[PDB]
């Protein structure tokens, strides 16, 4: 019996890549906040933790600070995953899996998170998967070439970003790829493809 | 309802600075393992996470790996408070309590943790609260003296506490008075007190 | 219970960016202050606080004043909020959730309110949420572009506001939109909105 | 009806000047924590704002730091006053009182808090006085020569108290005789003297 364990409604996760207009395709169900949870825009926790902007920390020095960011990015998409609602649907930006199966996953390979951090981020994902309920119906891919991702990058322009290269977003593209149409992760609904070019 | 809720036994966590005798104390309950659940010596797990020593590496360069250390001892105890068990009685080494009221706090105070580092781990412990069950229902907490603890830790001479000076234990030692003695955390459960600096 | 809890009629929430036209929007119901409670503009008491206009300081010296500023901001909105009134509609201009989720926020991102700053007015925000109670049934956001609500404040010429740029509206303009539009803030109350472009 | 009203116990209240033992008498009331809500040395709150130490920042910076640093201060007494308990007593180290009729009166007499400044925090306390209950049943004064107060102080070592005057521990002591002694502030619930040069 886990934490949240039934006291959830029917779940869809807006998955995608940087800039694949996550958060342009949420804003439409605005008019119906009445009957659906909306939980967007998580990066603006990221940027400030009473204060703190972590993902700035992450990207000026990821060996430091890639492991506390990611944590602090596994928290916050928990705290959204079980938040109560007594609406008949909730649709949440993004989820714990892509921080898993993508952007963990990345880290460790670039050589951000070294195996100690890995590790402890792993066995944490583990244990959240045995104690809290994490309610998964529908996954949104909003499928784009790394080269649009990034196209849109740029043109919004947020410091944090200013030195991301096209090769992290052509990774990053990679492990949406294995995981939301490969079928290479171990989870695990079902997932609709949208062409966000 | 949070994990783990209602599926504890009487629960009594074993508590004290570096040193103290804590796994010596519990040692002495090894004979009843079939009674009593005795989830004991934790450091073990954090100096070998397949393979890589997280305590070795805090000590090295705490900046770099006391969140992921303390992040990972966290677990380790949430690991061992939600742990099922059959038996009426459960006892551990520590808890979540010491790594946030004494440990995590000290590598704050002393830079080790920066900011969003503490930051993160305190929004993480009180998301613990809300989610998670721990069972505390007695701490037996082994009051020592600085002096006597950093003798013990020079005895056992472990390689990763080379380094560690007194003014660390001095440091450490008010943080677990300030919780178990003059009851300055929102934790409250009965604390038992025993003199460890004998024999 | 909090405080002023259940005292309070349907009541709503003039907003919009500086130079909006919020006073005069709520100007075209004074013939029915007999059955309406009207709390407008209180910028007239930020600008004089038993003789010290705390505006006029903000703007000059931000980093010592923008935090007693809001600080006094939010107490004014309080008064209003709680205020005792036995008419059937209360309506104000502003509300102590546009200085949190904008204005504050605002001078957070922009180095005015230092952290230790900042960290004090949240956690006083936190607390009031405990303990008083702010009846709030409709927004009426009056929706303008930055560079609208620029040319009035330019033209209204009040001495204080003589070097606020069109960039500050601009990020002002985008807190408002993320609060009354895009909802992402925890507060939640029906909005109007209305184009105050003219 | 103000917040908290009708939901607390008998309340004591420990005053005295900085170093004149608060703590520490405190301490004796550990054995009957349960059946004691015991609310002890809140200056760890103002050392550890999510990691800012505002008592450090007002002390360096006076002008600037002063103003939220009591801005903090009033809302963790608030905290405390207002804190729920089953326990049929409470006993608070310190008060909002001592925050107003002491440390910010000081501090407007010194210059550390500015007109607007002193006029927002005051202006608050008038307004907190309205809208939320604080129980008040007896002051335990703690009462020290301004001099072993001084000594203590030097003893203990503060890092952020290490440029403190004995002047501002006379002008302290002062105001705590003028409002627990002297009976010049409005406030009155009984006052119990020690002796604390003990
Ligand atoms: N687990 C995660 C999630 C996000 N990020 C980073 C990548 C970006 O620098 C920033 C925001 O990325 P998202 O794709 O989550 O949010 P966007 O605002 O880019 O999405 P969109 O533009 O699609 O709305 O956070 C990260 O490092 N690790
Ligand atoms: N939250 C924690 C818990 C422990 N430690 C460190 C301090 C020591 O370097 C090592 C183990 O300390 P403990 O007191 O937990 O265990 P001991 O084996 O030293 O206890 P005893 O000697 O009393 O059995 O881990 C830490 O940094 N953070
Ligand atoms: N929490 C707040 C509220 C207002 N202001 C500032 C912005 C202006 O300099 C002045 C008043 O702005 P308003 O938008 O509140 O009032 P106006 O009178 O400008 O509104 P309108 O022109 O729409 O009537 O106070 C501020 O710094 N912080
Ligand atoms: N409204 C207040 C209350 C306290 N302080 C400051 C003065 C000291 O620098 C510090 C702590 O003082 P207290 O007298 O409240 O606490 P102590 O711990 O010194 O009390 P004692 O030593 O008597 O236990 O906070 C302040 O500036 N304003």
């Amino acid at each position: 019996t886990k934490y949240a364990e039934g006291t959830q409604p029917f779940t869809v996760l807006i998955e995608g890549n940087i800039g694949s207009g996550k958060t342009t395709y949420l804003n439409h169900f605005e008019k119906y906040k009445n009957d659906i949870c909306l939980l967007t825009e998580p990066v603006e926790k990221w940027r400030n933790v009473n204060g703190v902007n972590l993902l700035e920390l992450m990207y000026k020095d990821p060996k430091k600070w890639a492991m506390p960011f990611q944590s602090y990015v596994t928290l916050t998409m928990l705290q959204s995953h079980t938040a109560p609602t007594n609406k008949k649907l909730k649709i949440m930006e993004r989820s714990i899996f892509s921080a898993r199966y993508c952007f963990v996953e990345n880290m460790r390979r670039n050589g951000s998170l070294e195996q100690g951090m890995y590790n402890t981020l792993e066995e944490w994902y583990k244990f959240i998967e045995e104690s809290i309920h994490v309610q998964a119906d529908l996954i949104i891919y909003l499928r784009t070439s790394p080269e649009v991702a990034y196209e849109r990058i740029r043109q919004r322009a947020r410091s944090e970003e200013s030195c991301v290269p096209l090769k992290y977003l052509q990774e990053l593209h990679e492990l949406h790829e294995d995981w939301l149409i490969h079928q290479r992760r171990p989870q695990s609904c079902k997932v609709l493809v949208l062409d966000a070019d």
